[PDB]
């Protein structure tokens, strides 16, 4: 039942892919995040996917948002 030692390590990864350091971001280096240690979605799913995101959340994700979207592990 592991998920604050694995979030924690989340937390340092936000802060990393965030360049602004305003508390926030956008689907741009988030897929980049999903191929470095997530689970590496295909060419169409970190596409379909990353816009799906970015037209159906409305163009920004939250370090909850992309905890949650990362999940544990599946
Ligand atoms: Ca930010």
């Amino acid at each position: 039942s592991l998920r604050p030692e694995e979030i924690e390590e989340l937390r340092e990864a936000f802060r990393e892919f965030d360049k602004d350091k305003d508390g926030y971001i956008n689907c741009r280096d988030l897929g980049n995040c999903m191929r470095t240690m997530g689970y590496m979605p295909t060419e169409m799913e970190l596409i379909e996917l990353s816009q799906q995101i970015n037209m159906n959340l409305g163009g920004h994700v939250d370090f909850d948002d992309f905890v949650e979207l990362m999940g544990p592990k599946l």
